[PDB]
């Protein structure tokens, strides 16, 4: 036959239409698109039985072990995290390279990138992946210093198509200075990169958990406490503020307070060139299920949780993050977010600890360690949650099906072809463009079926999840559609909760400059950088 | 000093479509029904006020160019999607002649 | 206080004078620290009847960190004191201030130019921000960035207890007085300025102050 696979009776979801439409694939790209495809022509023929078609998901905010141990030790390697997105409907993962500090000179950069992208060359990739680059340690003074770091962006670029860095503004460790952070505004501007940041007021986290701990308040709800919301937005006013003086296109990652949303949609409005992600806990979640006792899950429904368990006093750790999931009445501040357009993407901020097992490395236990003067005070909790398997059909369902996102447009909007865009990844990603995409695709359950589908899942278990950790955090909740085929650059790697691990071929991606990331050319004085 | 704030708005999601309020009547002829200068009629009390002025522009042909130009060329607007978006797709979809009208959709699409 | 009033003792005074407290020195870590803090506030009101106390968050030697700051507000709430605040981005200062010398761009217009409203106007959100989570009165001295005003009227609105001052050259004059070349005062009646000595490369300086003077 003079194709490999044909998807027949479908629906098309792409970022902007829905219509009903086949589509031809052929050597890992999509073909053709046209009303009725003889099915003589294809080797392997897919009946959608009227469910839609989305582009593969595109998730650009994935941690999984890499050698520097920047988070610690994590359960899942790029290998793990691939199997898990693509059991989840997820086919491109961007996950991050901690900049090595060992490393000097015009290559430093690049070398971080290469201790990755070696290390997962061996293992099996179920689907494609990216990295960012982890900037935590900046030349001074500034002048001096521009060229070098001007240099090492271009080198990370030129040998890896690393486009994107990623800075934080709380963690001992990692936490840059407001005069930092212009430096790199001034090399990632020059160089068409795109500039990530986690604003949350280190200092004031830092003061407040000093605060509770005196009063031993210690408890794993008590990280919530430390940092609440007004936290969140007042460094994400100042980070706004520096990239405007900058003139900065600048990303907000896993934005979480209604006040930081609230500063990025006056900036939007005013035309600056502000992006931000959010993540599926942040609407579906609130802080009542870190300790015992209607637009997101029913909490009560959820398994393995200080609900059921109240005996366990250190269970409210599954559920810590960064920035913390929030209190009641917050969640749905975020769902408007992602329909009003203050949310350019959704990534899952994926980070796996275990919890059932008690004595290594990367255990959510890790923060009792007597000798180390820890006890499982919430300081010591290794922050994140496993997201990247659920992050889509957790929106096909209580976004699309249940009415909290707007279209399933929308949801493919944010979930899919903006991270190709604003990563650097499109047209390659993103879409269903004949001759042009990489034939990553989902085919879901039909929707309104009366038909019974004995693959098709009721429940999220960790089973299903296809990682190595040994918890999810949404555990035993209903779940009212899940992808019935993964396919992965044109072919076949899930089928009706079976991996099929003889077509997993997937490998590092090298990423272009990001269309969506030109400087606006916009000042607040008469001031410009040399090199204009 | 109004006009850059369209602009934004176009740009930042408050305007959902672009149309052109297209209102035709002619200038340099002035003694038809449909002439501007239907505001000179001395004997209906009119003698060319503003209040009489019909109002309206032609603009259904310029609409499109215009955009393209000043919008996309130029770089008042972010790019040929959001051009796209407010012209032509968004307009059928508020509308309801979308999927019919709007878009470039393989069986479904008015080869427009 | 002392060193101060014992000074002032020999002086001819012509009418009646107070003090505020000037801090830049803050102990680490917050806890620990937090009762000698609280004593010395203590006997500086039992002693001298000083009940203010000012701090900086711009100028290399005065700007001190949020962390700090808190800490500071920790001691004042305690004992009922008035918390002073200059609030501009000291960090952001700094960074363009080398990026302007950098360029020469040296001249004394150019002091406004490293440092414009939006920079105040931050740091004033900052510490709203700081004051709020605290439960402190707090004081903003010579206001004089719009951006600053807003934030403060805000809070105000929400009845926060945030006060502030400003001063009649931000009402009165306009940063075109600092360089060679209306609501306030006719720029061009004031003598001996960059308009009437063009030759006098410096004389700008009569007019740089903290935060400048801001454009028309
Ligand atoms: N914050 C969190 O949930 N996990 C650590 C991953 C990160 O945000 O860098
Ligand atoms: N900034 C200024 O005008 N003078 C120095 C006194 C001060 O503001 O502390
Ligand atoms: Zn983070
Ligand atoms: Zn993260
Ligand atoms: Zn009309
Ligand atoms: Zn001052």
């Amino acid at each position: 036959p003079i194709y490999d696979l044909i998807i027949k009776n479908g629906i098309i979801c792409t970022a902007s239409d829905i219509y009903a439409a086949e589509i031809a694939v052929n050597n890992g790209k999509v073909q053709l698109i046209a009303a009725s495809i003889d099915p003589s022509l294809g080797s392997e023929v897919i009946d959608a039985e009227g469910a839609f078609i989305t582009p593969g998901g595109i998730d650009a905010h994935v941690h999984v072990d890499e050698p520097l141990k920047l988070l610690g030790d994590v359960v899942d390697t790029m290998e793990h995290a691939t199997r898990s997105a693509v059991a989840g409907g997820t086919t491109t993962v961007v996950a991050f390279s901690t900049q090595d500090v060992s490393k000097k000179g015009p290559s430093a950069l690049a070398e971080s990138v290469k201790l990755d992208v070696d290390e997962y060359s061996e293992q099996t990739l179920y689907c494609d992946y990216g990295l960012h680059l982890i900037l935590f340690q900046i030349e001074k003074p500034s002048v001096e210093a521009r060229e070098l770091l001007d240099v090492q962006l271009q080198a990370a670029y030129n040998d890896y198509g690393v486009s994107s860095v990623k800075m934080f503004m709380t963690y001992p460790g990692l936490q840059i200075s407001d005069y930092d952070i212009m430096s790199a505004m001034y090399a990632t501007r020059k160089n068409g990169f795109t500039t990530m940041l986690h604003a949350e007021n280190g200092d004031m986290v830092k003061w407040m958990i000093e605060a509770l701990e005196e009063q031993g308040l210690t408890d794993a709800y008590y990280h919530g406490v430390s940092r609440p919301s007004i936290v969140e937005g007042e460094a994400t006013n100042r980070a706004i503020t520096l990239a405007t003086t900058m003139d900065t296109p600048i990303l907000f990652v896993h934005v979480s307070s209604p006040q930081a949303a609230e500063v990025i949609k006056q900036a939007q409005t005013k035309g600056l060139k502000v992006y931000a992600e959010t993540c599926p806990q942040y609407a579906l979640l609130s802080d009542a299920i870190t300790r015992c006792h209607g637009v997101g899950i029913d909490l009560s429904s959820i398994s393995e949780s200080p609900f059921t368990n109240p005996d366990d006093r250190f269970i409210g750790s599954k559920y810590i993050c960064s920035p913390p999931i929030r209190p009641e009445g917050t969640q749905k501040s975020i769902w408007k977010g992602m329909n009003n357009g203050t949310f350019t993407i959704v990534g899952s901020d994926h980070c796996s600890y275990n919890y059932y097992e008690k004595t290594s490395t990367a255990s959510k236990h890790r923060a009792f360690d007597p000798e180390n003067n820890k006890n499982g005070e919430f300081r010591y909790i290794p922050n994140g949650l496993p997201g990247v398997c659920t992050r889509m059909p957790l929106l096909y369902d209580y976004g699309y099906l249940r009415g909290n996102l707007t279209s399933m447009m929308k949801l493919v909007e944010i979930q899919c072809t903006n991270p190709a865009k604003v990563y650097g990844m499109y047209p390659q990603k993103g879409s269903i463009l004949p001759g042009v995409s990489d034939a990553d695709l989902v085919i879901w359950y039909p929707d309104d079926s009366k038909k019974e589908y004995n693959s098709k899942p009721k429940l999220i278990t960790n089973k299903l999840m296809e990682h190595n950790c040994d918890y999810t955090p949404f555990e035993g909740i209903e779940i009212k559609n899940w992808p019935r085929y993964t396919i992965v650059k044109g072919k076949i790697v899930y089928k009706e909760g079976e991996i099929l691990k003889e077509n997993a071929d997937g490998k590092y991606l090298k990423r272009g400059k990001s269309f969506m990331c030109t400087p606006k050319n916009e000042w607040v004085t008469e001031w410009r950088p040399k090199y204009e």
